[PDB]
């Protein structure tokens, strides 16, 4: 009955039938994106209308369309033809992954380049990489992918160990033409393999690890109702899944006494980008938006009990659409479980004689996605004490190149002749805030140092200052770790028992933001990534920091265009967009498969409660 | 047989007898510190000599002494009388905790102040606080404690809820004189209780938490030999315990093939300080060095199975000396266990078809200490992939004051009339480095942004730069989160298979350092805390960043004096001192007992291995 329930197979089948009957899903059509729309502001009418948004690609060259469908009423609500030179191309299709390699295999320029390197075309894999927007006028309005080649010595070989440097091709995947083949010179193909399951490389496996058994003999402490509604240790929320964003959290609230208090209306990772810092023309165009260009939700892994998720695991299996509108289940795509988290609070008092210890725990909601060489785990954590935390876990295989004789300022050496270009992994979290309701504001909090002198005669005092962000034009903020800068989201109309506004404090990791020159293509297309914090006024259609159609969009879409409206954000319905990321100079230890590295953020209550919210936790 | 073994009860008894027979431990003497000395550089002689360092206090006013004893030979090696006006007072004794309250209870000025507030002297607890060095000439060379008062309504009451503001006293604990009583005015004593086990405050305890069972049916994967030598998943180390520093890690090494490779010779938390930022004369002198002034090891908790440490736990019970030289066991003072740590590495490859997942784990070595209102957990973690991490967990009860009518810029309000002054918790980690041996150097690594132009025509390139620190005078460094600054400890004479020097990278949390004015007393006494990173040349007697005798030392001891020697540190036996800390503006949620907050640092291999060191981890 909940409007936030997961999409069902029956809903997707109905969408398929509605589109087909309306003449919008002929043989030349492909669904590039399909997702349920959230209820509009003011769902207190019980008049449920399950609407779906669809992007429809046409493989024959016709204009793509954006379509909204009501499954509740069985109708097409709107259908708009898209001018992609203007508003951007549609996301990459899974079925285009193979097309780049296949088109290149019959191109005489490509075959000539492989012949000079004595490479068998049957052994050459081509990565299907998004194109961006650069100097090539013929690409405007065309659906382009760029290809970089890797050799597989045999079908089970890791091709990433054998990059073919000095060679790149550009392909129009609709007209099926190779537009350019660029060969800047022959590099030796690195010869060592990177097969991390080969006994010759691993050596004998360890026999020293003894098992760790994690069980819950009375079952878990959380309940799941309505398919995706979670209740756990005073938390309440709905777990959504979208093919673009992946796991989405709705209606995060905390039961404080007899009151259900909202905190976050919607939380998601709304974009991520991996810009490369190698100036070689073979790779200097390389920036992929895994979320906006490739759709991370459609590549979610099926997670194995005991290997991927350990303990008493509750799975969700979300349903998505394939390219033809058929429902497809991602079996065991989302893991949910609680974890012990050490000491929560402890004190032994010298005067009262009372010894007190309590243990902490967290609820974990996670999925894992794989897009080419990279694999990411997305983890949301809820803690007993009101803390909310996000963590991204990056692993997989680093993207490789040749390592030039004589070295490089922009590439790390991993093995003889094998390089890994410098790059970043930058995420955008979109937090549609609802601290005790929708009237919220953001304050920037800095530590204040004080000079020794009158009123501070011993020079020990220090303080803090809070600056309210009142309009969108002043709500683009940078980190300052040295001044301990944080941001507080508060509700000026909801006070705690001390008559102070209730709030939550955002703690960033203060990692570097986008390093590219501000005049670069990527700085214009990923403008969100140049600043740590943005605050906008809520609007239905302002969903992604990069805009709706990221692929081959010329720039400036999304957050820079939204904030130009300069709307009032002082005690209003607001959205916080937090940029955070890893800067990766690859190390030898990252090869041939990378141990996990992590980045994230957290939010902690700041006078939201009238005292510690975990006084009623029992003594185990 | 190992020279790094824990002190035994028999060793401490022998020290007691040696001191007694030498005439150094009469009835007026108290042992303020006793600890084993590490072997000198060049222990490859097998000529073991277990030596102990002792600080001896005299309650009758005689000069204290520093004494070194050889238990192996049964002799006093050296005994030096200390001039405490020059070199500092000895650490606070546990038996002095009671003396401040007892002396004040018979002082007419103190009783007059309590009478005006209608407080029963029998209900008034006095915190025994270290004095520092300020404007009071009569304190030089005298052993002073300062007292702040708190009311206990009944024996099991939390006195921290009832601070008596506006009142402070100074006491000479040797002459047993109250030197000053300062009363700046009457503040209401906050009336609400803070009893976190009272059902009226907790409400009904939760019944919703279901058990989490963590067991190891085949036992743990680590072995303990010789009492304190650990071997775990290619790691090797010795777990030490010192009454001042607490848990100390010796001889951290990693078994890489058939080679045992050193990484860290000695790791410890060598000082910690809590400076307060309230300019009221009642508290503006308040800065306690829990390690250097109070000795955190002697207040280690006995840790309970299932509550403090959960899983298959191996305990160590270190032995320390009491004030009379009797051995005292801290039963179950150190917990050791391994923990599952999620995904280690994962990839599903689109071209090879191979799906690969491995799980991570960490070895945990921890203890918990309690000094007055504060409780801290110290955690050392070793990971499968070569990462070493330290984490401090801060909990307990915040130090309180009145909350002034009309507010404060330096105090948070926690309850009606109840304040908590702003403060920091700042730690110093001393890392006696031994990356593949003792010839090490430190490089500072910054991200380098590049301008769009020739050789970077698309404005995407970025790089890194490394600066070698060659002499101690240039080895005092600050964090720079915006440039991604890290520090690499490498061995220039030990190369990996790519002919690059092996190394480890230190990742800081980049939290603010000491906020006090640089002309303040605390800035001079805690100079280490003003900078994020110091590198010194190893020397036997350079043990603590604050010097040997921190209590009432006038300033400049420790690191500022060491680095003035300007020694060569480029490929030498070096020590890294890392400052890290929390800046605490207390929140309502911290009251009446604070949920854990954390801070720390980690070190990750940086070309130390020839490839990922966890290829031989099996598939669970
Ligand atoms: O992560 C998206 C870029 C990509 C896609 C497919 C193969 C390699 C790299
Ligand atoms: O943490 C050392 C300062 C202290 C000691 C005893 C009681 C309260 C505070
Ligand atoms: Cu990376
Ligand atoms: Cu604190
Ligand atoms: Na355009
Ligand atoms: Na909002
Ligand atoms: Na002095
Ligand atoms: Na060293």
């Amino acid at each position: 009955a909940s409007p936030f329930r997961l999409a069902s197979a029956g809903e997707i089948s109905e969408v398929q039938g509605i589109l087909r009957t309306a003449g919008l899903l002929g043989p030349e059509k492909r669904i590039a994106y399909l997702g349920v729309l959230d209820p509009a502001r003011g769902a207190g009418s019980e008049a449920e209308d399950r609407r779906f948004r669809v992007f429809i690609h046409d493989v024959s060259g016709a204009r793509p369309q954006e379509v909204t469908v009501s499954v509740t009423n069985g109708t097409v609500i709107s259908a708009v033809e898209l001018d992609t030179a203007a508003t951007g191309e549609l996301p990459v299709l899974e079925e285009e992954f193979e097309v780049v390699e296949q088109l290149l295999a019959t191109d005489e320029r490509w075959l000539k380049a492989l012949a000079a390197r004595n490479l068998d075309v049957s052994k050459v894999r081509v990565a299907p990489l998004s194109a961006g927007v650069f100097e090539y006028a013929e690409e405007r309005g065309r659906r382009i992918l760029r290809g970089l080649a890797f050799v597989q010595d045999f079908p089970e070989d890791s091709a990433w160990a054998h990059p073919v440097d000095g060679l790149v091709a550009y392909v129009d995947v609709v007209s099926k033409e190779v537009t350019r083949v660029i060969d800047t010179g022959v590099f030796p193909v690195p010869a060592e393999h990177g097969n991390y399951t080969d006994p010759e490389l691993t050596g004998p496996l360890r026999t020293t690890q003894k098992p760790i058994s994690i069980t819950q003999p009375e079952g878990p402490s959380f309940t799941v109702t309505g398919g995706n509604h979670i209740e756990w240790e005073k938390w309440s929320l709905d777990v959504g899944f979208d093919v673009r964003e992946g796991v989405v959290l709705h209606n995060i609230a905390f039961r404080d006494g007899d009151r259900l208090r909202p905190i976050i209306n919607r939380a998601s990772i709304a974009e991520m980008v991996v810009p490369y810092g190698d100036p070689s023309p073979i790779r200097s165009w390389q920036n992929y938006f895994d979320t906006g260009e490739y759709l991370v939700g459609q590549y979610a892994n099926s997670l194995e009990l005991g290997c991927d998720c350990l303990g008493d695991i509750t799975y969700l299996s979300p349903v998505i659409s394939d390219a033809f509108g058929n429902p497809r289940e991602i079996r065991n795509g989302i893991c949910m479980h609680e974890e012990d988290w050490g000491i929560l609070a402890k004190h032994s008092d010298l005067w009262s004689g009372i010894n007190y210890t309590r243990r902490n725990r967290r609820m974990v909601i996670s999925f894992f996605t794989t897009i080419g060489n990279y694999d990411y785990g997305f983890y949301w954590y809820l803690y007993l004490d009101g803390t909310i935390e996000f963590e991204a876990k990056a692993t997989g295989v680093v993207f490789t190149s040749a390592f030039p004789e004589g070295g490089s300022d922009n590439i790390s050496q991993l093995a003889p002749g094998l390089g890994a270009p410098f790059h970043q992994h930058i995420f955008s979290a979109r937090l549609d805030m609802a601290i005790d309701g929708f009237t919220n504001r953001v304050e920037e909090e800095d530590v204040v140092r004080q000079t020794m002198g009158p009123g501070n005669e011993r020079g020990n005092a220090f303080s803090r200052k809070r600056t309210v962000l009142t309009r969108e034009s002043e709500a683009v903020r940078e980190a300052d770790a040295r001044t301990g800068r944080t941001w507080i989201i508060s509700n000026p109309e909801s006070k705690n028992r001390l008559n102070e506004p209730v709030g939550y404090k955002l703690h960033a990791h203060n990692q570097p933001t986008l390093l590219a020159d501000p005049g670069s293509s990527i700085a214009r297309r990923a403008a969100f990534a140049t600043k740590d914090l943005w605050v906008t006024r809520y609007a239905d259609d302002e969903r992604y920091p990069t805009g709706d159609f990221v692929n081959q969009h010329s720039g400036g879409a999304g957050l820079p265009s939204y904030i130009a409206q300069d709307r009032d954000i002082d005690g209003q319905d607001i959205v916080v967009w937090h940029t955070f990321g890893l800067t990766h100079f690859p190390r030898v230890e990252d090869w041939p498969i990378m141990p996990v590295d992590t980045v994230g953020f957290k939010l902690r209550p700041e006078g939201f409660f009238d005292r510690s919210p975990v006084l009623d936790v029992p003594a185990n």
